[PDB]
């Protein structure tokens, strides 16, 4: 059976940027087919409607098993309109978002939607005097390192791989939809790291990453004096850079014990596992 | 006047992943509107045709001024199908690709296509024993850091901003389409870095990134013994990690002189410029 | 004139450890004389009363111009007794504390006490399974680096040097007593750093150090499962370690421009200033 | 059974700064009670005398089992007065000092004093043109890191804990007083590091720290031209900063093996021990 | 029996610089005696003939078992003259060189010469505007780190130790002469590294080192505009600096597992082996 | 005129290993010609006599203007024999050595010999259990980095370039011969570093490097228990590794200001100078 999904991307988060690719890292899965649509970085209600409309138009002929909407702040006007359209639709849907999405977590459950809210997927320092395209990309690189090397992306991979398997025995029910909130403490319930200091360095990374969001918000939405807000937003980016270095330190620790967890997909979609470098994944 | 474009993403490159977002880094441009479609990681001919078809379907109503196709290896069967379908459409089109795209550079010119071929946008170590989703994301984080902090993304940003300006006075002709090959030596014709060591560090980063591709190719397509190819692909990833460190080093040098170039967009899409941290961009 | 003060140390904070020594870094000031008393790490009401009583007993013959009480949490039972005793006494007094001291800020003003509340002076991960003497000392080393290299200790130095000068013209009144709250944003009102990236790195360090306190508090007072709280408190120490790296990075940036601010005391107590390595302080 | 001690602190050493705190790292020991008195950084005879007087004064009511004097250069005039007064008193006493103390080691034996002479507890670069309060604090941060992560502070904790246990059966004789000289080679007789490379790095750190003293002495007491002495004393601080990095590297090697020794006190004062992160100390 | 050899050094390579010393690292071998002659950095035909004539002049009385010629580019005019002269002589001879020596590999076999060609022994950025004595030495320090810490020097040591053993059993034949080409992939056939990430980091270092040569060649021999060639040659040196960092990182990983391979010579020349720091070599 | 010299190398020092190559870094000097002879690492009296005899034999035809003997410890039996032979000869001679050479400094002046004694050129940890060929090469890489990046090699370059120019006007007299002792404080009389922190970091590196020798000497010649001497010699190597890192940091600070001193030779042997990366040396 081939599971089918549409991913809708409006605005940008680290998680929404990678979410589809985490499911087919070598493009060799024979049990999935995806379509990805969006309006790039714009996430006003008009653009989001356009994005969802594209999805639903494609869905008529594509017949996806589920639809994923990903981007910043599920509580905002654009995303709320996506939640409304997708909840109304015939397709099971999952909302990928960040910490501001916690405001509408009960509402999403009421709407019959799944969610994965990634608290460390922090808003960047979006002031013109600081954030140009290069800086935006630098931040995203650091963030992606954090989300990957800490194990957060493996949490997201697993949630969708479970959903996909349910899709393969058809009708995914509301009870099958992910309802996850990911943060520093998520690592406490997992066995990502063989070395306890790699895990605590990864937790520190995630804490810092989550703390970045409040600094960005202060600099973007509260502070009005540029002599203050430019340094504030830039400090958030320095924090993210060091979160990434901690994530890197954690991963090097694992390397030192030849204990880096890898969980690749087989061509039939089965999630394999290994820890030793030269061990075949099984 | 609002420029419209559709971006098509099949497969993954560092450049293709970021290309649309580099043009509207704070989502505050009023002079652009984009649609993004694709088939995620899959870039076989059937997937690519489905992607291009989605794009052209949307184009009927959206009326883009140009269309961008981005992904690995323009010379491969899937991308070759996109090039012909795009070349045969009524829309001006640009192909974003990597070093393997040089093999069809003359063909693309004959097809009346633009291109941006990014030689440091190197193929990763795509063997199951090594590349899981997390490793894939870690590699992409390092690469993004390289392409951003070396100034490659600014080269791309500028090529598209120039094209967008032409789109607004409307007559985008073949002569207007970008025809760029980016590598280490690209930096020699730019003024990215105030500090010359920053520039040479960045050139080293790009050279290393470019050399990554040959290691990955050997590991994925030539070497057939896993006791050899797993170490080979893994070594490519260690190289990219150090390319990203050099890119970071270069950026910190610019910080030490308060000379980090920032070129943000104004709401009307004008590209602004600054070097000093507290200087307003203009 | 020779200014005289008694410093009372109950419990440990980075600022209270160093506060007296910041005022006479080479022991060559001829205009000050200090006594230091305390009960080491213990700050229960009984110990604190014993400490303050030692101070007041010495004060009879020493005749200090002011008395400083330093240590964790001004709102806690032990420190609350010291505030009560000092507010009752004839001596002007200043309370050095941390962020939990904010709860009794208005109370302290009503008591006629000065205060310097250092938000980044974060509680450590005080769980027996993790915190041994060596770890305690390690954390203190990281914290002292942060508070020093970010400029916090210069803010404290200044506040006391001003108070000392007022002591030297007799009338220390309640209006002369410091009323400071120090955090990340304190740097925005200062000219500590010649380089703006050094400043924002230092801000990031202070932000992280401040965030350490919440992690420690969660791990020490809220989380009851050791499988959880041991990793949590450890992760707070990993964060502090990186805050110290950031502060180091900032100082090295200043080195690179030969612009490290130094403000040493002359033998008569005047605070001198220099930036250039070979420049005489004046 | 509660052991009581008074600590006297005149001038500043890394070891004297932390000595009392290393004995009750979470303030939960129920078998100890301490008083700490001193004259801050000043250690001329009249200051040290005042300090010892405060101690003896408090002793009459407090009834300590022993008295500890800590600070620079036991052979200097001020500390020599402390040694004389303490030797003459009815209280067992221990002198904490640095390498210059070796000159009066036999004398202290003849006086019936204990001692802990810490050779890597190096004098800093005390020239006005270089040493302000911030630099002094940064040097202290690096030294504290060195003495803590090398295991020197654990040698000190143990000496005192053995002494405290003897105090609890009343019979502290002169034969029970510590007589330690601590340097790089001290690590060879210890079991501190599971990893041999961590041990040798720690050894290297302590060697560099010890050698700092010679550079400081040269810069402060021999060289008289500021064009030479300012760079000399600064070079000493750069050495200490790298000694601290070596000690941190060693600690990170222990974390890679999950073998970081921790020896926390129980509430009853028993010294517990563990290596694995998640294991209870016993 | 005492094996005797003459080493001829014209020009400089990392391998030629160290080759003799790798065979008697503490000068305590009783079974070898070497002479070293050369013309320093100059390797034009006239200089090389002079060097070889010095060797053969000494060889008349010294009676070496073999002769080694080491320096850059076996295929160049100077080295070609050394090959011809040595092939003609009565003495078995080995040519140490770099990747450009591959062009005359079959020729060397035909001449009855041995060779060790070290591809990562890359030409430096020899342009007057960049390469001064200090820069040359810095590059050599980085290269030496690479060749040593990756295990390349161990491969060279082994090759000569085998040849020396054959020298000691009177007859060296043409079949005993080494015929080695060393690169990144050489490590795949060895057991240098206990940790697989140390191995792949060492492979990355060797790959980058080998890629340096192409950048140097482009900068020295192809690019004729100084505005371009100076940055190009400089970027080659930045690449070798990071190759050395990777090599260092690999060695530290081995330290973290107490697994650093050591193969010292015994006084009788036997090559011993150990991994554990405190294990006697045997 | 073409100046001629013979370099004799017996044993190994960082300075002796590089000394001839520092004088002709690109092999393009037309005003010098060198011969290099030696007995590799062996420096017992018979070996050294053989070495010097080779040199004198060559000198009869080569007619050098001066002769350089370089290697460890001028005061040892082997080197003392070279000094005697060279002093007796018709050729001006310079002795390159290390700190132990200071013992025979006056003797060398009485002999009419020049010397360059490099105190930071420290003996390594030559115990079989630790020092294999690889470790020997690693140490030499670190030492070379220290001697190069601190500017020590530039001091040696200049001393020989002066002597060479005097050789070109026939009169090499005893007064012309270098008489240098190089150590940390040598930097104070130079203008090597534009940045004063680069200088002090370099001074720190040289201090540490010089301190290495005492540790090596303790481990190789005093300590007799291998449980002690193996760690001791290994710690010396850890120290040299950090000295190299300090030297690296110093050089990077110079890069951050575009102020790296370069002094290349012109083809006529004139020593040029520049600081800015893109400025021609003059
Ligand atoms: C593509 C980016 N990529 C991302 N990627 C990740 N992984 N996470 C993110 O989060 C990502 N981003 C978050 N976004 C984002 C963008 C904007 C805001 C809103 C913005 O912060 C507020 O509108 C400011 O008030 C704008 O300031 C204005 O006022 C100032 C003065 O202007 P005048 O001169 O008075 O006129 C000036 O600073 C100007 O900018 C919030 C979030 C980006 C779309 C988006
Ligand atoms: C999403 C990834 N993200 C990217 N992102 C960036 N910025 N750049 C890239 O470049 C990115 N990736 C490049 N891609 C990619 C994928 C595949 C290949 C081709 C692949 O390497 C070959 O088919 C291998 O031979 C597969 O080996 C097979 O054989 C082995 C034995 O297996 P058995 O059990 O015997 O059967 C085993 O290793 C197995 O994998 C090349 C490139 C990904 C789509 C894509
Ligand atoms: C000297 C240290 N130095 C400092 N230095 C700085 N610059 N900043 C600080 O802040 C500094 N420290 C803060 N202190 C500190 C000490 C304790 C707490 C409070 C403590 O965390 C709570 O009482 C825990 O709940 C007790 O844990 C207990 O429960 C567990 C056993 O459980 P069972 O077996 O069920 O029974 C075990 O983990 C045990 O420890 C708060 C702060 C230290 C004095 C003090
Ligand atoms: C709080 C510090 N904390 C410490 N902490 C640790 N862990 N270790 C130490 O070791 C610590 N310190 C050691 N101390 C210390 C202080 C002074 C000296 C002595 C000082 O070096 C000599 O008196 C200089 O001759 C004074 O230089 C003078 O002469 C120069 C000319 O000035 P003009 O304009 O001609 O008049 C100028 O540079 C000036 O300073 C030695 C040690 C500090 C108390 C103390
Ligand atoms: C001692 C060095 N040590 C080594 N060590 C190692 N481990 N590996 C090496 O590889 C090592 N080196 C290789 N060597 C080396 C030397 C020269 C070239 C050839 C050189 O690059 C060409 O001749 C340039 O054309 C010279 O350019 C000239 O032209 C420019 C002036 O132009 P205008 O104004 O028109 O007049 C200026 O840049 C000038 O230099 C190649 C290799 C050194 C001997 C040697
Ligand atoms: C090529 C090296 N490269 C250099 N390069 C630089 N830039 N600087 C140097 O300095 C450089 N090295 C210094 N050299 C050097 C060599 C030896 C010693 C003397 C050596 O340390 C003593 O003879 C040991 O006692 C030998 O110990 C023996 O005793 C033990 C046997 O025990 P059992 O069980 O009783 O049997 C064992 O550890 C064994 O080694 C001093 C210096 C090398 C030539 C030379
Ligand atoms: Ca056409
Ligand atoms: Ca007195
Ligand atoms: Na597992």
């Amino acid at each position: 059976t081939v599971a089918k999904a549409i991913f809708i991307k409006c605005g940008n988060l680290g998680t929404s940027m990678m979410m589809d690719m985490l499911l087919d890292e070598r493009a060799d899965r024979e049990d999935v087919e995806f379509r990805v649509v969006g309006t790039s970085v714009k996430m006003d209600p008009e653009c989001v409607e356009a994005a969802v409309e594209m999805a639903l138009d494609i869905a008529e002929d594509f017949e996806p098993d589920f639809i994923v909407y990903g981007g910043p702040n599920p509580a905002a006007p654009g995303p709320s309109k996506a939640r409304e359209m997708l909840a109304d639709s015939e397709y099971p849907a999952v909302i990928i978002g960040d910490a501001p999405g916690l405001k509408v977590k009960d509402e999403m459950e009421e709407q019959g939607l799944g969610y994965i809210l990634v608290k460390p997927d922090a808003m960047l320092g979006a002031r013109r005097e600081f954030l140009d395209p290069v800086e935006m990309a630098i931040y995203n690189a650091d963030l992606m390192k954090v989300l990957a090397a800490t194990g957060v992306f493996r949490v997201v991979q697993e949630a969708f791989d479970e959903l996909i398997e349910k899709a393969k025995e058809d009708e995914i029910s509301e009870n099958d939809l992910p309802k996850l909130v990911i943060d520093r403490n998520t690592l406490l319930e997992r066995e990502e790291f063989e070395n306890p200091y790699a895990m605590v360095k990864a937790m520190a990374a995630l804490e810092i990453a989550e703390n970045v969001a409040d600094v960005s918000v202060e600099g973007c939405f509260v502070e009005q004096d540029k002599e203050r807000y430019v340094p504030i937003v830039a400090s958030a980016h320095e924090m993210m850079r060091k979160a990434a270095e901690l994530a890197d330190e954690a991963r090097e620790l694992e390397k030192s014990n030849d204990a880096v967890l890898r969980t690749p997909h087989a061509p039939d979609g089965k999630v394999l596992s290994k820890r030793k470098f030269m061990e075949d994944p099984e």
